[PDB]
């Protein structure tokens, strides 16, 4: 919140790179308006002796129903870059998604420890992409976050792409899935039948996402498709969502709509630009407290109870 | 209306304590927007020889379908504090809810006479809470208003808590109910099944309320849940509502949606900060006239007829 | 449109008397917002050899699906007062509603000729009211417009009430109906069952109206209830509507929703305050042209065809 | 976008002639608001080896699902006028609609080559209108775009009407259809049954259009009727739409709602006023790129796939 004010002050067009959406930015604003019209129906008088925000996802415990979204070139925002964010994420018990275009090599990020995920962009040489998957799995990464909604970038630098493009198809997905034992997570699913097909294709999860409004301008917000997608998947895979998550109440709204967890992107970068690793740990601490507070006020002792909350659209 | 202008002038951060909501204050604004989109379908040409705003509630007559909402530390707004409000409420024939955190002891408020209700916050020692219930019942209070939507405060001083916390559960509710012959009223019910369970638990009433938008930010407004809750309860208990009631037309809207009565909080404090007891009696007089006018223009000779009015959402 | 700018310039609080609504004026604004969200589905390629805006209503032809709404004390706006408006209305072929509180006697207005209607306010002496009905019928008035939505005025002067109050009930309606052979028209009907009962009570018409937002604040706009009321009445009586009619497209919208005709109030007064009788005739000429244009663009050769147009809400 | 800024700078009331709508311009704004509330549900992971924006329409290939809308007197915006626009349209592979009120004769426009369509206004002498149809067909025009929504203009100059009015009926449509072998396209269809009748009358296409909000003020936007009309026609004719198409995402939205193609009017004139033929070719190049980008991000290799995209209203 006030964090973005600090990120704006400290350069200036790097900000617009971080904050911007594609085209008219109609999908960027719509992510927020979609969240703002969701209302939670809280439950009262339930035992809260042991409110816990922990979830199990991909066989591993997380402190919050949240992971750091893949954002490229994190040294654009702070000299420590991805190493700072990955350290704070590890300390907070939340997974950190290593970006294919990270300004620090993925093996260095994975060495920080914690719960590193690796976001894969499909390269036009198939075996370069599959090599990236092997490096991630060798480095102890716990999941392959296959970004599918970027056949090309939706309509500067510096400093480096320390890990070193084509449209990804369902064949690319099967190639990754055959090449790894890690859960494959498809990021950028918006159509209900794409979610069903993702389960059929063997994905361990999907991220319901319009890329923070950065790919197709006019794409439906992920939060607007979340409940339909959760019903269609019927527990067949983890369903994450991102786009405009700015508070613990937003996390609660997402989980009440059925999400397993959320990704948080831009705010984590604001906390990185302002106060580096300590600033990220600060944001994660604030988010952890807000999630815990929102869940208790809503009568939910666990994230699973929060998923059973009803909502109303306003 | 103009009263809040007088309350703002007379200190300054005490105002923000009285007016504010939690988080983004989305539920605070939504209480008002929910009321503003309700439209009443008035009835014409009915006999109005004896329009009466009186209701029976908890075996006792009230002059209006309204009671003063529990607001803590009323000496923050005027030296007479709760004694002034309780006196004006008594003179107006409307019940007054004594707050657990009242800046004047509950026995003194009850001595003013009238129709005192007592709002209970659950204390972590059960028998301290049950003692508070006994003191209220011994003091002639007519109802226990069990505030349920505060397991803890949703995200200064002075002057005193003259009557001297843990999450309240359904077990706490049964303990109160077993300890008193007074009707137990659960304040902060928003879920339809919580309303049904409240009747099953033996409550004499519920207040459909998101705490004036002060607990869970993003909680659905009570007025948005009122009609569903009234149908589900099917006369099993009294159903009150609060949040943003600012006029007699708002009272009419609430009763047309099925409420037995409304609570009024912040406006009564504005009338207390500006002109003390006389100012509260002024507000209650104005509200009484507006309710009577709204009911007549709507073709309702009684509050019960007003409950049978249809509405349309705009 | 620009006419109201001229009315504002020429005194000043008389303006607010003419333009204002009751309470928060939520029903005044809602009359306009309701009209603005109605969209007409025009028909194409129909023969328009003889587009006519004429209707038959109460056995008499009118040049437009429109009559001048009853507005009291028309000398507040111009020295000629009601005589000016009645003359222009006569020349335009539209009925003129004589108000019970007219600043010129009803017999003088009726002498102007044309199609005078008489709006009745119920007086607390029944036989005074029935005398007013007899005077109107003796004076050649063609309809009794019984204003029902004023049991009392919803929450100055000079100059006179040249024709010289209690709540009107269904008994008052039957007394009028038994006392006259003129069609009785109930003005201020908003509830579907009040419309049905109006037909059962022998009314020749109803005006679906929230009194221009001047009676119950928060009353549903008449245009929002019009289509439901038209279906329920099933041709049993004429169904008029008023409130916010500001153009020929608005007249078309009203007729497409099923109205037999509209009443126009405030704009006719603006035309009276600015340029007197010639100004009213100007407004009626402009409205007549806009209605004719709107009907042709919508593919309607007659008002009856316009009533069969479909609409969509936006 | 920025093009309109250049068109505004370069005279001034000619701008208002180009940009304006009829009446309150409620239908002009509604064309845009209707498009802005449509959201596309993109598909992921489909093969995009050969994304093509080409369509077949009236037996001829077009480079884009788009044609230049008929706009009169194009020398009002640039000395080259229609010849400039027709040349750029030809070079871009998009059809160009010759206007009946063109400031350059239709035979000269058709000589530019490409895919000229001819927009017919019905003249009150039938055989003058049918002569215009014969001239267009003799000149190599590929379709008669019969403008039906102008029985008269909905509520200056210079320079000329180089080709040299009555309401057009279904009889006029049959006269044209009997007089030409070219496909007849009815422009200005908004009612579902008018679309069905258009197919029954032998039309080869319709343009779902409220004339850019320039005819009936308060007419429903064409985009709001598009999906219903497409279902009712059931492939019986081509269904085009116009009004507020300002980007490739808008083209995608229109095709996802079922349109065969869009017409683009005002933006093409802005590109003509600013930089003449080169400016139009620039706009068509930008639109071609945006359409291609939007289609790929939406997972559509062809316009036909784009027509099978689902949408959600926001
Ligand atoms: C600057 C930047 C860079 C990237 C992304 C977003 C921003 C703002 N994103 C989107 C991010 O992963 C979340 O989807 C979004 O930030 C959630 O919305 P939020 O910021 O409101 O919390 C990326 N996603 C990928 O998959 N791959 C990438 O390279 C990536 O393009 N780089
Ligand atoms: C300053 C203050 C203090 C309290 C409350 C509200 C305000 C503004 N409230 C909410 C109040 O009871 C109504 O729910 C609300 O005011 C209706 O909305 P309104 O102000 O638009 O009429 C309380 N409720 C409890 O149960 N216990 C309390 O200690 C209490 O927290 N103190
Ligand atoms: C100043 C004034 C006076 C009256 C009314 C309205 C205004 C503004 N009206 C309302 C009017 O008849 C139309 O219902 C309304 O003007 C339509 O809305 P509009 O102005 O947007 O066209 C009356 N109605 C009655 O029945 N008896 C009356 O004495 C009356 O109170 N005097
Ligand atoms: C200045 C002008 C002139 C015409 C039209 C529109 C404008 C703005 N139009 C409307 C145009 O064909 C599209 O329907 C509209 O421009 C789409 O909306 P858009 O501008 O947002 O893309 C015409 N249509 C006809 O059929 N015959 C004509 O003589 C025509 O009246 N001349």
């Amino acid at each position: 919140a006030d964090l973005e004010r600090a990120a704006r002050d400290v350069p200036g067009e790097i900000f617009d790179f971080l904050a911007g959406g594609s085209g008219t930015e109609a999908s960027l604003v719509a992510n927020r308006t979609a969240l703002e019209r969701v209302f939670v129906i809280p439950r009262m008088l339930r035992d809260l002796t042991d409110v816990t925000t922990e979830i199990d996802i991909f066989g591993r415990r997380a402190a919050l129903p949240m992971a750091v979204a893949p954002v490229a070139y994190q040294r654009l925002f702070h000299p420590e870059g991805e190493l700072a964010v990955a350290r704070a994420a590890r300390d907070a018990g939340v997974p950190y998604t290593i970006c294919t275009l990270s300004s620090v090599s993925l093996e260095e990020i994975a060495a920080v420890g914690g719960r590193p995920w690796f976001q894969l962009f499909w390269l036009r040489d198939e075996k370069r992409s599959l090599d990236l998957v092997r490096r991630a799995e060798d480095a102890g990464c716990e999941a392959i976050v296959f970004t599918v909604d970027v056949p090309w970038m939706g309509r500067a630098l510096p400093v480096t792409a320390a890990n070193f493009f084509a449209p990804a198809t369902w064949e690319s997905v099967e190639a990754v899935r055959a090449h790894t034992d890690l859960p494959v997570v498809l990021k950028g699913i918006l159509a209900v039948e794409d979610a069903r097909r993702a389960v059929d294709a063997g994905a361990g999860g999907i991220v319901v996402s319009n890329h923070g409004g950065r790919q197709l301008d006019g794409a439906v917000p992920g939060i607007e498709m979340l409940g339909e997608i959760v019903a269609a998947v019927s527990g067949g895979c983890e369903v994450l969502v991102d786009g405009g998550i700015r508070s613990g109440g937003d996390v609660l709204k997402a989980t009440a709509l059925g999400a397993s967890a959320v990704l948080v992107g831009r705010p984590v970068m604001w906390a990185l630009a302002a106060a580096g690793q300590d600033g990220v740990r600060q944001l994660l601490e604030l988010l952890a407290e807000e999630v815990r507070d929102a869940m208790g006020l809503a009568g939910c002792e666990s994230v699973g109870a929060a998923r059973r909350l009803n909502t109303k659209l306003g």
